[PDB]
């Protein structure tokens, strides 16, 4: 296929056009008073959304160079959201600002590598300042407070989140499932969660939020790397006859008779999901055996001669539900026997006591934690159905916010933290002049979120930015109530993880954007 | 007429294109290894020149806005040559470089006024450094050395210049005229010079150097403003029947009936020039009476009732030769009586000794100096006419260079003083960031002369610039012979006045042209 | 007017196209087998010629920049013909070849100044080789042989030339004029010649060779510069009533009221030409007084108070005929008295014998030689008028060739001396690589004349060039009869002056043309 | 051998006196020598500095003295740890020469029309 190649200024201006289109699409949905974006679905009536990621998903330009310029920003900005729970729009706005300023500097003719180094230095210093400004949130009162604030000031959601955290532990696994009535329920069911996302994104279930759920699935434990379909056929027929979902944790499902075929051909015949075996080597085998004990299944290992051709439905495991997202995978509640699971935990604890190096100690401690800890499940309930679904949505939003807060603390939101750290990092200087200009670019681009929020509200960005910068500490501006004060007290806060991740990822996007020299793409 | 108006960056880019065209045309002649420029002439064979002044004069562009830029740069750059005798090309190159960098910065979104202030501050500091670095040239031996250096190591020219300066004084009047044989001549004759240029540029005589010469002219002195042609017609007829040239020294010539008629109607029938009387008020009358005494004429004044129509040839003054240029008029050798001039000088000295204020003493003393100083005229001799004219041109160039040197000392030539003062000001700072950007712009375009000179030589400008900046003092790179060392020792030197004037005028052009926002012109 | 400016390779290619057009037009007439060139004339039938001078004169191109290239080549090439009497086509061919190769080398990325220096060094070495290779022509027999060779082996022309040079001296003045019958005549008459050409090219008389002739003219001698037409009006009326031509010898004629009027207004009513007086200073006055003594006129001088308006026909001088060309004016036969001329010559010889310096002795001796040498005039006789004019043209061409030969000897013709000196310099080296490339460019274009001559004959230029280079000394190739041998014996020879002048002028054109960077011209 | 293109610049500097039979061979030698400076010039340009000054400074040195593009410092490249096997440089030089020789002496080019 013939390629189209561009160098120098043309490549950078095409990239800038793409990033500008994407940012102008997503920046208008930022802030408590964001505008609306009319997303179009060819089926019927259009979709009105104030959500940033929903808008960013559809954006795909015509021109190939601009399309790539938008795609890189969208990709490396989605990491902030899927690693912190929010910040896609903030990361995109920061990336747009840094990219446009750096590209103008490069067009002015200054060493791009020095600019990238200066931007990285400024971002590192800003991250340190954000760590300095964080307000710790570990007590149950603070946990409940953040839970309420995230879920539109609903005390019941905060109470439920606090109860779940004190039951399963601050580092434990919490999942919110459906409910049966007005009352909400909480229970610690036995389960585990390992960080292996879906193989193919087309495995996505009905939820469009990058999630897959399988009610009463089948767990197949193939420790070896599976590539052929013929020895799958007995298990496929058994699972089809049973009708329950089928989840295959395995060493790796390759681009062979599996994966590719399972995506399209099994798209709507038997519901399935694909995840890799957690760990590697002996760790992978141990994970396989623990999952077999948990889900009541048997490990089909070729090392002792057992062959996936003969895999009875009894060898298959099953649980109440399994949730597979982009990176993690949780088993809610398997059908394993509590006595057998307890015995396995006991023997692994013995292995802990007779461990040799600290590495073995910590890995086996993780084993016993995942085994014995279990999974706490919140059963959100309400009066009507729609009330139920809306409250459930509020619940997982609050859960993600609370997890981020208890991880890295909480800082004033609404873009005030970035403006504060940018104001305090005024004396930062680099070796050469280009590094200094890069520091200036990063510092000025840290003001984009607050300015865009104020502009979305319809006020004058400059006056509000000056007033907020003139203050100190957590003093900022409430875009909702158009008043000034300590953003923490008045209920406008943000987890430190979200802001730090957004800033760092935007810096990475800008660094990769500025130092580019050539783009190769297929011609129209 | 309907106008065409442009705002913002459109005017900036048109301006930049015009200045780029003019500077690209001019700067290729810079340095001892300057290239050739072919200028079209409709009379036949083209003219091949290495003179930047002619190339700048011939430049005129089609597009009106680019023509604005070129004309403004040309007009303000020619002032450096007029004031110092050299430095048009250097001023043009400096202006182009500062202007390009400033326009790029302005397009990058910086306050133009702060940029202009920073450029002005940097230029002022560089001027102070240049004044600190200059080597004085006061003794006769240094004067002769500078004359020889400016005259391509011709010891005879330096000896002649030194003798003339010793005879007439360092601030006296020295004129170069045609000799009558092989041996050179030097003598002092009665005359005076006042800083009043020609009224109309269309008065230019045979020489292309911007000067006029009248051989044995008649001098008319009228303290009254003259605007209609009726009152001096008998004087014009008398001077026409005489056949000798006529010079107008009036209070002012208004373009109602004189300037138009004298310029257009008179285009070969006679040879007439008009200049304004020096000074104003009673000082103007004193100057006119002194001129009349020196030239043997009489003052036509309305106060005494003397009327122009009755002025005869007796009232007209006579001189051997008069030279008028852009901003200076000199009388070489009048026909006045020695006794009358001496008596008037004694009377003015008596007025000096009975003066009562410093201002009166200063003006009367400079009047006496002008009257009694005389004019030292140099006659150039050679074997044949062609070498005669070449030596005359060399002598006048060396005289201008020596006058500048004795006025303000000498520095290292070849655009090395500018790079020295640029190196010495690496730590300059301004009020804010924009002033710092302006200072950096200023101390990055002062290397343009040396880089252009090296580029004309075919070498690598960056290597030579780094090597020169590595050294200290007058150490530089001799472009003529491709070697390093002390310029003052090799005989490469420029007067401090020419470098300072070029830098200041280029800074003025850049300041006026960066802060330009709107441009108005006639339609194409 | 709005100008059009081109930089870099654009000017180079436009200039190359113009030079290529002119050289392709001219070079096809080179050699004894030159082709024909048809020049259109609006009066009727076209003109078919084999003369390169006419073709070069008629060439003018549409595009302005190509016109620059052609005009500069034509200008600097015609100087060779003016100085030596022949060699315009050879200079044009050499210039075209050197310029083509040099522009190719420059486009290959080489320092143009180094290329120019190498070309100049190679040309200097070749000039030394040519001076070493020349065969002297001093004795009368050699003079006659060269005259016959230049006059198509006409022994009568050679005998006449030898007799003329014997009678008047090798450095005397010889003129060819019309005879009165069949037998040729030769006599010595009083006259003088000074190197002052016509002031305006529009003074050209009937002949197309660039000269003017006045039959029994009147000579006006005015040491004063003339710029207006009033004061010699009575002289003009007197000369118009007389009806004989009038010749102007003044210090300088300015284009204010004479040159414009004398050229445009005078276009057939009278016949007048104007030339500058020889010398400058007191030497100019001596020249004028000698001319007045020789022609019987009187000097109109302002120093003695003599004024032009009172100059009668008695003051005017008279001669039999005067010839003026581009850079020489000669008086053939004045009407001055023999006794007065002899007395003045004796007085000047007395001044010589009482002279005190070498310069004075030299100038006075050349004055005496000019005054007392006389002019030897040759009258051409033939059976009919047409053969008469053809023989006169042959005689003047042979006279020019013989003068060049006796000035600087003779070498082998047919462009073989150039190939000899090119072969002898195969081991020339420069300072750096670019200078060596310059040498190679120079010593590859000196074969262009011989290759073009052979190509015009229809043979193979490479074979003949190799065969000639294989020989040594004066051995060469005869294009007329297609044979080899010592061409000095075979009757093909050229004066060393014409070859040296063509080489040097072509080198000058190439040097000015390689180092050209910017070009300015009016819009189309 | 010293890496970072310093070995090629060093051998090109050493081979200044190389000469051929005719003039075209000499020009080919000059072309090859000038081309062996491309790696260092391109590396310096990628770093953002001025290629000419660094190239002149490295060529003026001797032995393994070169330019460390990572730390923007001069000295012995072997000691700082900027190394390159002789095979990697020799094979690249020879193969580039082969491509240039095959592509210079080409005269005709036949391909299917668009
Ligand atoms: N060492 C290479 C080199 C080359 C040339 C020169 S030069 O002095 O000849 N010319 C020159 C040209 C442009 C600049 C420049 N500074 C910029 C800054 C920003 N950041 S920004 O947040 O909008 C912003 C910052 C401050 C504001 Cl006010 S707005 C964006 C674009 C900029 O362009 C600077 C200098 C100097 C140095
Ligand atoms: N025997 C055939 C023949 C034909 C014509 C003539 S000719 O003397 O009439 N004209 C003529 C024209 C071009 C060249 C020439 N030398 C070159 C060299 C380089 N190498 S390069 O590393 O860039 C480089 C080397 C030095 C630099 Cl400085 S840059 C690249 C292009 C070059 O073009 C030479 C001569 C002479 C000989």
């Amino acid at each position: 296929a013939a390629k189209d190649v561009k160098f120098g200024n043309d490549a950078r201006v095409k990239m800038l056009r793409g990033v500008n289109v994407l940012a102008d699409a997503v920046k208008v949905t930022l802030g408590p008073k964001g505008r609306n974006v009319v997303l179009d679905k060819s089926f019927g009536a259009p979709t009105i959304t104030k959500d940033g990621v929903s808008v960013a998903r559809e954006i795909e330009l015509e021109d190939k160079f601009e399309n790539m310029g938008a795609q890189m920003v969208k990709e490396v900005a989605s990491k902030a959201n899927d690693a912190a729970g929010d910040g896609t729009t903030t990361a995109t706005v920061l990336a747009q600002a840094i990219i446009t300023e750096g590209l103008k500097a490069v067009a002015a003719g200054m060493n791009p590598m020095d600019l990238k180094r200066g931007i990285d230095k400024a971002v590192t210093a800003a991250v340190e300042e954000l760590k300095a400004l964080s307000v710790p949130c570990s007590d149950s009162k603070a946990i409940a407070q953040v839970g309420t604030i995230s879920a539109n000031s609903d005390e019941t959601v905060g109470k439920l989140i606090a109860e779940a955290m004190d039951k399963v532990g601050k580092e434990g696994v919490i999942t919110v499932e459906d409910g049966t009535g007005l009352q909400d329920e909480l229970d610690v069911v036995e389960g585990m969660q390992f960080d292996r996302g879906y193989l193919s994104p087309y495995f996505i279930n009905k939820p469009e939020t990058g999630a897959v759920e399988l009610e009463s699935p089948f767990i197949l434990l193939a420790d070896k790397k599976i590539s052929n379909i013929r020895e799958m056929l007995p298990v496929l027929e058994a699972v089809a006859k049973a009708g329950k979902p089928l989840l295959i944790i395995a060493e790796d499902v390759e681009g062979e008779a599996l994966a590719t075929l399972v995506v399209n051909t099994m798209r709507g015949i038997v519901k399935v999901a694909a995840v890799k075996a957690p760990g590697f080597g002996d760790r992978r085998k141990a994970m396989l055996q623990d999952i077999a004990t948990l889900t009541g299944g048997t490990v089909i290992s070729e090392e002792i001669g057992m062959e996936l051709e003969k895999a009875t439905l009894e060898d298959l495991g099953q649980a109440k539900r399994v949730v597979i997202n982009k990176d993690t995978t949780t088993i809610i509640d398997g059908v394993g026997e509590e006595a057998a699971i307890q015995g396995r935990v006991a023997q692994i604890r013995q292995q802990i006591e007779e461990a040799t190096s600290d590495y073995d100690r910590e890995k086996l401690q993780e084993r016993v934690a995942k085994l014995a800890g279990g999974v706490a499940v919140i059963k959100v309930g309400a009066a009507t159905e729609v009330e139920m679904k809306e409250k459930k949505a509020r619940v997982e939003d609050a859960l993600h916010a609370t997890r981020a807060a208890v991880e890295e603390g909480v800082v004033a939101g609404g873009g005030v933290a970035l403006i504060r750290v940018a104001s305090k990092l005024a004396d930062l200087r680099g070796q050469n002049e280009d590094q200094n200009v890069g520091i200036k670019v990063a510092l000025r681009a840290m003001e984009a979120p607050l300015r865009q929020i104020v502009l979305n509200c319809g006020e004058e960005p400059s006056v509000v930015a000056n007033t907020v910068k003139g203050g100190d500490g957590n003093y900022g501006y409430n875009a909702a109530t158009e008043e000034y004060g300590n953003m923490i007290d008045m209920g406008i806060l943000d987890p430190t993880k979200v802001t730090r991740s957004a800033l760092q990822y935007a810096a990475s996007v800008a660094g990769l954007m500025i130092t580019t020299e050539c783009m190769v793409t297929d011609l129209p």
